[PDB]
This record gives structure tokens, C-alpha cells and sequence, in this order.
């Protein structure tokens, strides 16, 4: 029952332009679907920004901007900020209820690219006696916030037993992550390769102990 799609992430520098939009499974979007634009910072409450298409709501930006193009709802921003960093939603009208959208992750570059300082703890000495092996591989310090976390054990990427937390901010304006592996405590006995990758913007650092 209807579908609704906007781009998963978008990336600008502070004062350019970007171009959101909203799509729909059932066809073209037209001014009887009330488009809705709605923005979350981190840490902030929920802020509408355009109601019924391109009614902009009162108090916010003027660089905020919503029309139809072509058959598909879109959201520009005309010079985009530091504080435009946020995940916006759309949501379309379907005669008896509204579909919001995936989210659109804008990103403002606000500083330069630091990569990811990482750490690699092993399985405390507790935690071989409760049958069971925590491995712990800690993330922080990188810019822009997303990484990928990949375990690796003898040559092989372990699917099984990961756990990664998704990104967060600290004071320092940066981001911050861990990726848990947990095994059974003959496990971390048995093998001796086990391999913590972070891949930030294309390059991959390394931990690894045995």
C-alpha cells in the first residue's frame, strides 16, 4: 500500500545548493498528495519545514524551499549551513493516511576529514569462564561519520557474532563507534588470527592482536 523513496544520503560543502526529493510507487506526485518536509538534528526535537507542497512553515530559514518537480515533491536548499546537518523526511497524503519517506542523510562538512582512531580489547579474564568471548573493537575521532566494520578471523570475514553501533557524536564535534564479537570462550583459544577492519572515506586501518 504505496511506497514512498528519497535518496539515502547527500554530502555538500556549507553554501552549496542541494536538491532533495520525494517519490512515489503509485505514480505521479501531485498538490492532492500535501507533501510534507520534516527535519531532525541530533539532540533536537522534530522541525517542520514545508506543509502542503511549498507552504513553507512560519520561522524557518529562507533557504528552504519546497516545489514539484517534474512528478516527484523535492526540497531545496540554497545554500546550505552548518546547523543543516540533519536527516529530513517526507511524508505524502493517500487519500487516508501518510507514508513518510526513508529520510535523507544531508551532510555538512564542518571540519576537515579526520580518520578513525581505533582501538582492539581483548576478551577480558571473566569472560573465558563463562563459556563465552567478547572481543571489543572501539572507533572515535573520525569525520564525517560513517564507517564499516569488518571482522575477519584466518582469512575469513566473520558474519557471524558482530555487532556494530551506529554512529555518535562526542564533544568534539567528530564521531565515535564500537563493534562487539561475540564467540564461545573455546573459540578465542582455538583460532588465533582475529582481524578488527574500519573502512572510513575509502581507507581501511587495521587492529589485530592473537
Amino acid at each position: 500500500q504505496a511506497v514512498v523513496t528519497q535518496e539515502s544520503a547527500l554530502t555538500t560543502s556549507p553554501g552549496g545548493t542541494v536538491i532533495l526529493t520525494c517519490r512515489s510507487s503509485t505514480g505521479a506526485v501531485t498538490t492532492s498528495n500535501y507533501a510534507n518536509w520534516v527535519q531532525k538534528k541530533p539532540d533536537h526535537l522534530f522541525t517542520g519545514l514545508i506543509g502542503g507542497t511549498s507552504n513553507r512553515v512560519s520561522g524557518v530559514p529562507v533557504r528552504f524551499s519546497g516545489s514539484l518537480i517534474g512528478d516527484k515533491a523535492a526540497l531545496t536548499i540554497t545554500g546550505a549551513q552548518t546547523e543543516d546537518d540533519a536527516m529530513y523526511f517526507c511524508a505524502l497524503w493517500f487519500s487516508t493516511h501518510y507514508v513518510f519517506g526513508g529520510g535523507t542523510k544531508v551532510t555538512v562538512l564542518s571540519q576537515p576529514k579526520s580518520s578513525p582512531s581505533v582501538t582492539l580489547f581483548p576478551p577480558s579474564s571473566e569472560e573465558l569462564e563463562t563459556n563465552k568471548a567478547t572481543l571489543v573493537c572501539t572507533i572515535t575521532d573520525f569525520y564525517p561519520g560513517v564507517v564499516t566494520v569488518d571482522w575477519k578471523v584466518d582469512g575469513t570475514p566473520v558474519t557471524q557474532g558482530m555487532e556494530t553501533t551506529q554512529p555518535s557524536k562526542q564533544s568534539n564535534n567528530k564521531y565515535m563507534a564500537s563493534s562487539y564479537l561475540t564467540l564461545t570462550a573455546r573459540a578465542w583459544e582455538r583460532h588465533s588470527s582475529y582481524s578488527c577492519q574500519v573502512t572510513h572515506e575509502g581507507h581501511t586501518v587495521e587492529k589485530s592482536l592473537s
